[PDB]
């Protein structure tokens, strides 16, 4: 912790903060994989 919420603030930050960071850094490599997916029912059908 309850006093933390000072200092724990900054780790919220990186934790939390970063959190959300690898939420979009491995979203992104997810995006770049369908990509395949598409390339592959194009050349498949196509």
């Amino acid at each position: 912790g309850v006093i933390d919420t000072s200092a724990v603030e900054s780790a919220i930050t990186d934790g939390q903060g970063d959190m959300k960071a690898i939420g979009g850094y491995i979203v992104g490599a997810l995006v770049i994989l369908a990509v395949a997916g598409l390339i592959y029912s194009m050349l498949r059908k196509a």
